[PDB]
């Protein structure tokens, strides 16, 4: 056999040398060198040191500036939060693991690690479907009359949390499960073994279809309609606003892919070629690289949303003077409404 199946794991290392051992009981240093682990540990340490402030600041600024209530500002508050969950929920355990060499906290540390990453990535995917719509109703405007009040914005955010849970919560209760991957420092869904005892085979399709293919077809086709109205470049007059938020909601989709396609791809490969011959390094790269999903969203936001960027500077400068190159929002300053 080219892997070592366990009742809890599956190390992608042969054990015709009795060197293999439970990623929940001893260092996996025979899978690679002790420094590559120190790399993962340094790398995660930086991810935590970065995703934390970026996401926390984002959260903070959104709430402090009382006029940042568009559905988009809503969605990003959501991501900023989900992201903070990953940071503490999972990255905490994935850092301690990479350090001490194995899932020293057993399956729990593994479900923390694995659960909070899925929760975080699916929330991002399902959020992208919300934006894919909120974006459809503003450009290819349907009803001769409509705009999303915070009313409907709190709807789509509550939604991404149901869908995300529908996908990440099951493995914690008996449908599929979180098992360590790569150098065994991160935990993912079970693609490795059939384990009829929990039905991993069923879930993995449930997930690849209900939580990957479909949201992707939705998000892709919806875009095919928004291929005339708001063309694709960038640089009333209130049209260059929604014509710009859109170019953002689109760079968010490129990024999601860049992040999960390589993982999802390797994950689907495994499922299809279970028990074949792959190494620990195989999935360690797309798995760990995807952990940057806990921080790129706010970066895109702060760079593609002139409005938020200044609101961020405004909070950071306590007062103002945001060296810009259009409307507003804040607190005791000009957070006054200007509707109709
Ligand atoms: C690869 O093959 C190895 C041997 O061929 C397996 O190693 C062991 O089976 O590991 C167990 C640990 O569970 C050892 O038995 C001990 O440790 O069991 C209890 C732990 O619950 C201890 O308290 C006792 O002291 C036992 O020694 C075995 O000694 C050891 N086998 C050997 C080297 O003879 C190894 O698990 C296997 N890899 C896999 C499939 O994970
Ligand atoms: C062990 O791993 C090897 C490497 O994949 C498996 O060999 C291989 O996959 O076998 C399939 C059919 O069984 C061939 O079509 C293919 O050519 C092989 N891959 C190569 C290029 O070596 C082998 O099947 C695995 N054994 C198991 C299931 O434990
Ligand atoms: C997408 C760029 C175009 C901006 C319009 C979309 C978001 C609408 C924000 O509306 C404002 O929300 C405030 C509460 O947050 C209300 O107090 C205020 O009366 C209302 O007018
Ligand atoms: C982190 C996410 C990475 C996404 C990077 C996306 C940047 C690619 C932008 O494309 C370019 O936009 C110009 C303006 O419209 C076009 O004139 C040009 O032909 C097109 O190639
Ligand atoms: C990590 C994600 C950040 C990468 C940014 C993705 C490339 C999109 C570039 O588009 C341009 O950005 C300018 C901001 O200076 C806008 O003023 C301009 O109208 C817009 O067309
Ligand atoms: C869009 C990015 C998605 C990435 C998906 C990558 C999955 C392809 C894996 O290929 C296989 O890897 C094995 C060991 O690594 C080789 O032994 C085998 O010959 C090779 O065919
Ligand atoms: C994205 C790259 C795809 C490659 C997938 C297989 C990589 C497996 C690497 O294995 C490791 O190589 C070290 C140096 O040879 C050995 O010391 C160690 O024991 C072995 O476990
Ligand atoms: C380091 C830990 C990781 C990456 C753990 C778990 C991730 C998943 C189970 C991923 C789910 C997927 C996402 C977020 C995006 C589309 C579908 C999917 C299965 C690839
Ligand atoms: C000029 C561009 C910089 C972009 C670079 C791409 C090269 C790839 C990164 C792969 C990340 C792998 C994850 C870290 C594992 C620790
Ligand atoms: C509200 O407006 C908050 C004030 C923001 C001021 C930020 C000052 C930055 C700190 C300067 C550090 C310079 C390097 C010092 C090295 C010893
Ligand atoms: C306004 O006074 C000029 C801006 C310079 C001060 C801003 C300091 C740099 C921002 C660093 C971000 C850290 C925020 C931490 C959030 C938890
Ligand atoms: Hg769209
Ligand atoms: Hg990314
Ligand atoms: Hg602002
Ligand atoms: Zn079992
Ligand atoms: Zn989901
Ligand atoms: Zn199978
Ligand atoms: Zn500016």
């Amino acid at each position: 056999m080219n892997g070592t199946e366990g009742p809890n794991f599956y190390v992608p290392f042969s054990n015709k040398t009795g060197v293999v051992r439970s990623p929940f009981e001893a260092p996996q240093y025979y899978l690679a060198e002790p420094w590559q682990f120190s790399m993962l540990a340094a790398y995660m340490f930086l991810l935590i040191m970065l995703g934390f402030p970026i996401n926390f600041l984002t959260l903070y600024v959104t709430v402090q500036h009382k006029k940042l209530r568009t559905p988009l500002n809503y969605i990003l508050l959501n991501l900023a939060v989900a992201d903070l969950f990953m940071v503490f929920g999972g990255f905490t355990t994935t850092l301690y693991t990479s350090l001490h060499g194995y899932f020293v906290f057993g399956p729990t540390g593994c479900n923390l690690e694995g659960f909070f990453a899925t929760l975080g990535g699916e929330i991002a995917l399902w959020s992208l479907v919300v934006l894919a719509i909120e974006r459809y109703v503003v450009v290819c405007k349907p009803m001769s009359n409509f705009r999303f009040g915070e009313n409907h914005a709190i709807m789509g955010v509550a939604f991404t949390w149901v869908m995300a849970l529908a996908c990440a919560a099951p493995p914690l209760v008996g449908w599929s499960r979180y098992i360590p991957e790569g150098m065994q420092c991160s935990c993912g869904i079970d693609y490795y073994t059939p384990h009829e005892e929990t039905n991993n085979e069923s879930f993995v399709i449930y997930m690849f279809v209900v939580h990957f293919i479909i949201p992707l077809i939705v998000i892709f086709f919806c875009y095919g309609q928004l291929v005339f109205t708001v063309k694709e470049a960038a640089a009333a007059t209130t049209q260059k606003a929604e014509k710009e938020v859109t170019r953002m909601v689109i760079i968010m989709v490129i990024a999601f892919l860049i992040c999960w396609l390589p993982y999802a791809g390797v994950a689907f490969y495994i499922f299809t070629h279970q028990g074949s011959d792959f190494g620990p390094i195989f999935m360690t790269i797309p798995a760990f690289f995807a952990k940057t999903s806990a921080v790129y969203n706010p970066v895109i936001y702060i760079m593609m949303n002139k409005q938020f960027r200044n609101c961020m500077v405004t909070t950071l400068c306590c007062g103002k003077n945001p060296l810009g190159d259009s409307t507003t929002v804040s607190k005791t300053e000009t957070s006054q409404v200007a509707p109709a």
